């Protein structure tokens, strides 16, 4: 048996409202974004956090430091950093390509030598790190394990990441020097935050523990094109061209290292290939009834998809009405892989959980259409 | 449960490339030969390596995801088809992109039915954290099989074109020596391309050899060691790493921030103690290991220069293993980083040298920020 006994979330700095966010993220070419308003109206996020100083604009935490702050929030008198037998870390916005994110987090925390692994990907990478931790305790390899994930997209969403593209567009005499919607879209969607979870083979004597019944993960990249991508460009045939295959001048002229989204492909395919296709396999294979779910924790990215995911549940006869949904997206921001940790941290600390209640966590990843699902039982 | 490696495959792109050809393939920075190549090659002892590069045109012949997909297809036979795999764990230190993770891109190449895909990251050890993920999936009963795989195409970032804007930047500045730092040029003659994959199952194959994984133990010493191998960043004077996104777009090109760098003197001073002896002495105590019980020692040590240094390390902790029991093919396959242990395991498993009940100890050092990964196998 494996139990989540402690979850912690770390949000950098003060929440930032819709009227302030563009001043923190900067203007491209001296001009406010023409798409910010409608993207915000549709995603419904009201506050988010950035690892950026409101005064100076300096970075306030690297991704490694953000994760380290989350992990240190797991420390109470039942657990110190040196008791950790395994650390599984992930970040879609790692500070560097090599080394892996996890050993940089270990460098920040400075706890004694232990197993450190890094998972990678996007929104689901925090769940693949949590499953590694889960399997480690489940199998008996360790008696505890920590999974942590951090996101600092502010590093790559700031206007300075489009400085050379704007210059190249001005020099090519473009009628419109603005960057494409595919590049501007995520600047109003993604934000910063970090989370961590402590997993152990016994529940905690005090308070609530969450037994992990299973974590099921399905990738549909065999049939779906890349949808969210960075460090590369999506070609006309739907394939992805990696940054190292493009010239150095093109990295800057086309902002190859910014985060992009094929928004039309996302809208058309995200519900089916992150929710209904995986969940209907899981529902069939585990004989699940949506009546048995007390809490549904869906880490969707945008209020736009909330009822579209709900329609998805309906289509596979796994309806769950809104009163059993729990999300803090609109006041925490879409923090990518950390979203589920930030949702679990609030629910565990709310007192609303009661023994024997069952939780279904849904973590979609639009990057190339993964759905991750975790089933939990309050003990 | 038990977990068994029942199949291993390796995929080396193109033809072996010798020391005299390798610079014509990776190109010349600023039109002139590398001054350190000759002595780098003498120290590392590598005689052939592979590049996912076309010898005539210089075009890429495989992405990182394609190379891993080729390794994975080498696992397929009468007992296993791609659609049988219940979990795929993939890593690459040279992923083609930053998002999505490398594993879903390998899945897009293989096109097998929807399944669990996970990606690990890091450098030379990441193939082993993918293998341990796969191992724990089967060990815990979550699956009956799992595939781990890893691929490396550093030729993508080792080619001279990756230093061109830095050369231009310094010519515009009137530089005394228009040469890239040794910490950038070093790896261009160390690292090469290759991929491996392993199939793990909860039962041995009926015929032929299987390797039971007794354990995989991993230790990171990043709590006290500095970053030593890095890309997408710059090491500062205080030993910390500055990420690429904290530097200006102009500096990315002027300083070749996305190329792979190594702090060689920090490597030399610390690699033996903080990838081999510190982790291995803990493991020997906690598991009560006898060096005599080890029939095969598989060290993926990346350079002949370190071969006897690691051996002395073993002596210092009373875990001597004589040279006759050391198996490596680094010298003719190249240093393929995270793939090296797969490429050694592939050859040894198919060689016909293994006998039932023999014990294999695998050592995968990662100098990136000093991780040591160890796998114990029993032939069955």
């Amino acid at each position: 048996n494996v139990y989540i006994t402690k979850v912690s979330a770390f949000m950098p700095g003060n929440p930032i409202d819709n009227n302030t966010m563009e001043s923190v993220l900067g203007f491209v070419g001296g001009r406010p974004s023409r798409s910010r308003h409608i993207v915000l109206r549709n995603n419904g996020i009201k506050y988010r956090h950035y690892a950026l100083d409101p005064e100076t604009g300096e970075a306030t935490y690297t991704s490694a430091q953000l994760a380290a702050e989350a992990v240190k929030g797991l420390v109470d008198e039942h657990f110190s950093l040196d008791d950790m037998q395994s650390l599984a870390a992930s970040s879609g916005t790692s500070d560097q390509i090599i080394p892996g994110h996890g050993v940089m987090v270990h460098g920040e925390l400075k706890n004694k030598p232990c197993e450190v692994i890094s998972t990678s990907g996007a929104c689901a990478a925090g769940m693949t790190a949590m499953k590694y931790a889960y399997l480690s305790v489940l199998s008996g390899a360790t008696s505890n394990a920590v999974s942590t994930t951090s996101e600092v997209p502010s590093t790559v969403l700031h206007a300075r990441n489009f400085q050379s593209e704007n210059e190249a567009r001005v020099a090519e005499l473009e009628r419109r020097p603005e960057i494409a919607f595919e590049k501007d879209f995520l600047r109003w969607m993604l934000s910063d935050g970090a989370g961590a979870a402590l997993l152990e083979n016994k529940p905690r004597p005090d308070g609530v523990s969450l037994r992990i019944d299973w974590i099921d993960i399905y990738s549909f990249a065999n049939e779906q094109e890349t949808c969210m991508y960075s460090g590369g460009e999506k070609l006309a045939d739907g394939s992805l061209k990696g940054w190292a295959q493009m010239s150095q001048a093109d990295w800057l002229a086309y902002s190859v290292f910014c985060i992009k989204q094929d928004v039309r492909y996302l809208n058309e395919r995200v519900v089916k290939f992150t929710l209904t296709e995986p969940l209907r396999r899981i529902v069939a294979d585990r004989n699940l009834s949506s009546e048995s779910i007390d809490w549904f924790l869906p880490a969707y990215s945008s209020e736009y998809f909330r009822m579209k995911f709900s329609e998805g549940l309906d289509d596979i006869n796994f309806s769950i009405e809104q009163e059993r949904w729990f999300t803090n997206l609109t006041v925490k921001g879409n923090t990518g892989s950390a979203s589920i940790y930030i949702m679990l941290d609030e629910l565990m600390k709310s007192g609303k959980l009661k023994k024997d209640q069952r939780l279904l966590c849904f973590i979609p990843e639009s990057a190339r259409f993964t759905g991750a699902f975790m089933h939990l039982t309050v003990v």
